C-alpha cells in the first residue's frame, strides 16, 4: 500500500533548530516514504554530523527524481476513497468524548513547529508510530496529525522486545530496544492536540488549507482563521506577534520580515580571479551578508568555480561567514559548487524551468540548500518585447506560487524557497514600478528583489553619461528605503556601502527604546502649564 | 449719532476673508491684510490659509491701488508688543465697555439667525474653491456697524467676488439689526472719521450693500471653513450665543460628518503655507532647499553654484555667510543680475540664513531675498520682525530651536521633555510673531537638529517628527555629526551623505515640507524615485 501521512515536527534548541529539524526530515524521507509537502518553519509560544555516515538502510530505495502529480495525496484531500484501515475505527461521538478525557489528564522556552505530508509505504499509524519513536531515539518530537481519513482511537497497548524488532524489521535492514514501550501508551488519529495547539493549526494552514476531516467541524483554513479572529476580540491578543514565520538561507534561523539583507553582486563578466576575491572581501566589509556570484570565449564554469575556490581558501587563511549564492541556470556548474561546498544558494533566474532537474541538487541525505525562484519571459534579447500580461501583479505571483508548490511536492523545504518578481525582465518600466507599488502581495513569503542599476530607475527621473550613472545609484537608494519599509527580505545591489549606510540610518530612526513614550510624553506636556 | 463718539476706545474684532481666485489668493488676501492694518487697527492674530469646499447650502491694478491710497487718520505703530490686555479680556471674556449699538438676547439672536439661514438656504437651493483666512484685529473703530462701513470701502477699493470680508465677532456683543438704511452722508461721515478722504460713486454702492448686521456673523457656527480658521486662532473662546468653545464646535463638526455622512471633511479642506507668493498645500511635497555657504573673495563661483543647484533641482536656495554683509550681499546681487539676463516661474525662492537685522535689512531693501532663516527664532534681535512686513509685502520666516551659541550649546543639553519642550518653544515663538502681525501661514518650524542636542536627542527628535503634522516643517540634517554616530579616507564623508539620503526618505514618508541639504542632485534623485513609486496609474 501507499498512505498519506501528516506528521508534526518539533525542537527547542534555537541554535540548531535547523540542524535538528532538517535531520528529522532526512529520516522521514528515508524510513517512511517521500516528503511531498512541508510548511514554514515557525517559532512558537505554548556530534550529530558523524552519525550520518553510518545508519541502518531502509527496506526500500529512494526516488530522487521529480513528479508533477500525486494521486494518493489528491485522493487524501477530497477525500476518503482509500482501502479500509487495518485497525479499529471509531465514531463521531466515540472520538469526541474520548478526546476530552486525554486533555484533562494532561492539564494537571521556545517551540519550533514544522508539519509534513508523507507518501508512506508503511501500513498503518501504529506501525508508523513505532518507526517514528525509534527515529526519535536515534537522535525533538514527531506526532502524526493524520493518517488517511481514519477516525482512530486505541486506549491501551504494551508491546514486545522482539515485536519492536519485527515491525522495525519489516521496514528497516537493521540498548534502546525496549526503551520505547513506556512512551507508546496511546494512538489518537487525528492527533488530540490538533484543534488546540495553535502552532499546529498554523503549520497546517500552509499545507492543507482546504482539508476537512469528518471529526472536524470546519476546514483547516476556516479553523485557523477562527482561532486568529477570536483570540483578538476575546483576549485582545495579536497571536502572530509571538508566532513568527522562519526562512533559512544557509543553516540559521531568519525571521520573515524582520530584516532587509544586502546581497552583494559579484559579476565576473581577460578578467582576473585575484581581484574578484578582493571584491568579495570588500563587500563583506561594506555590509553585505550575501554574495551572489555569476558569470553569464571561455566558460561559466571557468569564470566562477575557481573564484569560489580562491575565496574558500583565503577565508580559511583568515564564523561570521558570508552566505554564498550562484547566479546560474546551468545544472552542471551547480553540481560542482555543491559537491565542493562552494555555495549555499541557487539563484535561478528561470525559476528552475531551464532544467527542472536542477532541483535534485538542492538535497543531500544530510544537507538541504535554499533557492531563489525568479520570474521572467524569454531571454535578454527578446524579453523587452514580452510585455503583455493579463493581470501583471497576480500572474507573476501565481507563477511563483505554482513554482514553489512544485519544489515542495518534491521535498524542497518550503522555508528555503525565495520569491523574486524579476524587475526589468519582460517588464516595461511602468510595469517594474507597478510590481514594486504592489510588493505587499508577497507579505507571507520570503522575498528577494534586484532593482540595482536597472533601466527603469533612470526612467523615473526624466559627463552627461556619468550624471545618469550617479542618478541611477542614487535612485536605487530610494528603492532600498522603500524596500526597508516594505520589509523586503533580501535586496540585490552593486553598491553595498551606500546601501548599508542607508539601511543603517533607517534602522536607527526605527529603534525605539520605549514604545509608549510618544503618547506618555504628549500627555505630560498637556498637564504642564 | 453717538456713533461719532469722540471717545478713543480699543476693541477686539474677528474677521473672515475669502476669495475664489486660486492663482491670486495670496495677493488678494495679503492686500486685504494690509488694508485691515491700515484702516482698522492692529492685526494680532491670523489663521492658516485654507482651500475650502464651497458651502452655499447649510489681476494687476492692485499694484496701482497700493500706490494711491488715502491716509488713515490713525497712526501705524510697528513697535513690538509682548501682550495685549484687550485681547486677553476678549478671550476670557471679562468686563468690556458697553455696546453703542443695541444688543439682542440669545433666544432672540438664535431666532433671527436661524430665520436668516433657512431663508438663505432656500434662495440658494433653488439655484470652484474658496481661499479663506481669519484675522484678529485690535481696532480703534468704535462699533461693528462703523467697522462694516470701512470694510465695505475696502471691498470697493479692491475692485474696478474678488474679496469678501465679514465681521465674525466684536467684543462680547450679541447684535441683530434688521433693516439698516444709512444716509449717503452718514457713510461719508463714518469714513471721514477714520480716513483722510481725497471716490464718490463708491459711497453710492455701499448704501445698497449694508442691509442688516449680525454679530456673531450668521454663518459662524454653520460653515466648516469658518470654524476651521477659528480653531487656529482662538480654540478656547466661547461667545454667549455659542453652545461650546470654537474647538469643541470644530471637533463636533468633524465628528458629525464622519457618522451622519461618512465624509472625512479634512480631505478637501486643505491647510496652506506660503514661501514667497504662491500657495503650497501643507504636507503635499517635500521641497529641497539647497545650502550655499559663502565662506570665502569670489562671488562669481557662488552664483554658478547657485545656478548649478537650480539645475540639480533645488526649489529654494538658503544662503549664509570681512562682514557677513560683504560675504553675502554681492553674491545675492550678482545672482539677481545674472538671473535677469534670462522662463519666469523657474526662479528659486531665496532664503538668507541670518540673525542680523542689518544684513536682512539690506537684502530686503534691494529685493534680494524671499525668506528669513533666523536660527535664533528671532530671539536675538526681534526688531528683525519689523522687516517681515512692508506696505504690500509680507516675508516668510523659518524659526529654529537652539540654546546658547556654538561654543556653549554642547553643554546646554538637558531637557525635561525634549520633544515637547522644543515643540512648545517654537509654538511660543510663533505666538509672538503672530501677535505682532506676521501671518501664521508664513512661519516655518525647525527643531534645529544638532544644536544643543546630543546625537541621541537629534535622532529622538526625528523619530517623533509626527508632532509637526499640523505645521509647516523645515529641517536641516545634512552632514551633521549625528548621522555618522548612527552607523557602524573620505569614508566618513561618503557614508555621511549616504545617511542623509536615508533621512531624505524618512522625511519623504513623514511629509516634511522642507529639507535643507548640501547634496541637491542626490537628494532630488531619491525623492523623484519615491514620488514615482507613490504615483499609481489607474
Ligand atoms: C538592450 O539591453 C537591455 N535589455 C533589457 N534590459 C536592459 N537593462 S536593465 O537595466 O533593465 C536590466 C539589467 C540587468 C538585468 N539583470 C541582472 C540580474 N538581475 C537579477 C538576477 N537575479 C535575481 N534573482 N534577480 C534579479 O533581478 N540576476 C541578474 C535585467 C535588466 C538592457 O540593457 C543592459
Ligand atoms: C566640535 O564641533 C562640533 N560640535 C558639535 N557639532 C558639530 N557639528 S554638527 O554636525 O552637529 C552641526 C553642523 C552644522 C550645524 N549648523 C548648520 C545649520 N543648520 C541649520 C540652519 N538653518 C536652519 N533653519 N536649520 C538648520 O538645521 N543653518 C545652519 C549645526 C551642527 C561640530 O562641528 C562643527
Ligand atoms: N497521533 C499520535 N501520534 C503520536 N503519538 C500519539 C498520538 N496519539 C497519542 N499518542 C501517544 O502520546 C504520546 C506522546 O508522547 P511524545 O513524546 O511522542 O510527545 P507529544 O505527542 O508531543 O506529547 P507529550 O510531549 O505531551 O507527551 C506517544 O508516545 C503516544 O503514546
Ligand atoms: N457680521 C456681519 N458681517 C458682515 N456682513 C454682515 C454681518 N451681519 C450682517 N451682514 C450683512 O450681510 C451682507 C452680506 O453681503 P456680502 O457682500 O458679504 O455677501 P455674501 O458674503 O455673499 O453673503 P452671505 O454670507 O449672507 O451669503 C452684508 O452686506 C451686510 O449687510
Ligand atoms: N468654503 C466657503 N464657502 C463659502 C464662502 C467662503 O468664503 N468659503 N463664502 C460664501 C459667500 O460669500 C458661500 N460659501
Ligand atoms: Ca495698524
Ligand atoms: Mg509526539
Ligand atoms: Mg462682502
Ligand atoms: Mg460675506
Amino acid at each position: 500500500k501507499t498512505n498519506i501521512a501528516v506528521l508534526n515536527l518539533g525542537t527547542n534548541d534555537r541554535r540548531n533548530a535547523v540542524l535538528i529539524l532538517e535531520t528529522a526530515l532526512h529520516l522521514v524521507e528515508k524510513y517512511l516514504g517521500k516528503i511531498i509537502n512541508t510548511s514554514y518553519l515557525y517559532e512558537t509560544v505554548p556530534y550529530i554530523n558523524e552519525l550520518m555516515q553510518n545508519l541502518e538502510e531502509s527496506k526500500y530505495e529512494e526516488n530522487k527524481e521529480l513528479i508533477d502529480k500525486c494521486e494518493e495525496y489528491e485522493t487524501f484531500l477530497k477525500n476518503g476513497k482509500v482501502d479500509n484501515s487495518i485497525l479499529k475505527e471509531v465514531n463521531v461521538e466515540n472520538y469526541l468524548l474520548e478526546c476530552n478525557n486525554i486533555i484533562v489528564k494532561n492539564d494537571e522556552s521556545y517551540f519550533y513547529n514544522l508539519t509534513v505530508v508523507v507518501k508512506t509505504f508503511v501500513n498503518d499509524p501504529l506501525s508508523m508510530l513505532v518507526v517514528i519513536k525509534y527515529i526519535e531515539e536515534l537522535m525533538i518530537d514527531i506526532d502524526i496529525l493524520f493518517f488517511n481519513d481514519f477516525t482512530i482511537f486505541m486506549k491501551n497497548i504494551k508491546l514486545e522486545k522482539n515485536m519492536i524488532y519485527k515491525i522495525l524489521s519489516k521496514y528497516i535492514h537493521l540498548e534502546i530496544i525496549n526503551n520505547m514501550v513506556d512512551n507508546i501508551e496511546f494512538l489518537s488519529i487525528p492527533h488530540v492536540y490538533t484543534t488546540h495547539r495553535y502552532s499546529i493549526l498554523l503549520c497546517l494552514n500552509d499545507m492543507i488549507p482546504e482539508y476537512k476531516h469528518n471529526v472536524l467541524n470546519n476546514t483547516i483554513r476556516c479553523l485557523y482563521n477562527k482561532y486568529v479572529s477570536r483570540m483578538k476580540e476575546q483576549y485582545n491578543i495579536n497571536i502572530k506577534e509571538n508566532n513568527k514565520r522562519i526562512y533559512v538561507l544557509k543553516d540559521r534561523i531568519s525571521y520573515l520580515k524582520e530584516k532587509t539583507n544586502i546581497v552583494g553582486i559579484l559579476n565576473v563578466n581577460f578578467v582576473e580571479p585575484k581581484r574578484a576575491v578582493q571584491r568579495m572581501f570588500e563587500m563583506i566589509n561594506e555590509g553585505a551578508s550575501v554574495i551572489d556570484i555569476g558569470g553569464e570565449k571561455i566558460s561559466e564554469r571557468d569564470l566562477v568555480v575557481p573564484v569560489l575556490q580562491l575565496f574558500q581558501k583565503e577565508w580559511n587563511d583568515i564564523d561570521a561567514k558570508p552566505i554564498i549564492s550562484i547566479d546560474t541556470i546551468n545544472y552542471n556548474v551547480f553540481k560542482e559548487c555543491v559537491d565542493n561546498d562552494l555555495v549555499d544558494i541557487l539563484n535561478d533566474i528561470s525559476a528552475c524551468t531551464n532544467n527542472p532537474e536542477i532541483i535534485k541538487l538542492l538535497k543531500k541525505k544530510n544537507k538541504f540548500y535554499s533557492v531563489v525562484l525568479m520570474h521572467k519571459r524569454g531571454n535578454p534579447h527578446t524579453m523587452d518585447k514580452l510585455t503583455n500580461y493579463d493581470n501583471l501583479v497576480y500572474d507573476i505571483k501565481n507563477y511563483l506560487e505554482q513554482r514553489l508548490n512544485f519544489l515542495v511536492l518534491n521535498g524542497i523545504p518550503r522555508y528555503r524557497i525565495l520569491f523574486d518578481i524579476g524587475l526589468g525582465f519582460a517588464k516595461k518600466h511602468d510595469q517594474s514600478i507597478k510590481l514594486l507599488q504592489n510588493i505587499h502581495v508577497y507579505d507571507e513569503y520570503p522575498l528577494f528583489i534586484g532593482y540595482s542599476r536597472k533601466r527603469f530607475i533612470a526612467h523615473c527621473m526624466n559627463d552627461k553619461d556619468q550624471l545618469l550613472y550617479q542618478k541611477n545609484i542614487c535612485g536605487g537608494l530610494a528603492i532600498a528605503s522603500y524596500s526597508y519599509y516594505k520589509k523586503v527580505d533580501l535586496i540585490r545591489v552593486h553598491d553595498v556601502l551606500e546601501t548599508k549606510s542607508v539601511l543603517d540610518v533607517l534602522t536607527k530612526i526605527d529603534q525605539v527604546k520605549d514604545p509608549n513614550s510618544s503618547s506618555v510624553d504628549k500627555l505630560a506636556a498637556a498637564l504642564e502649564h
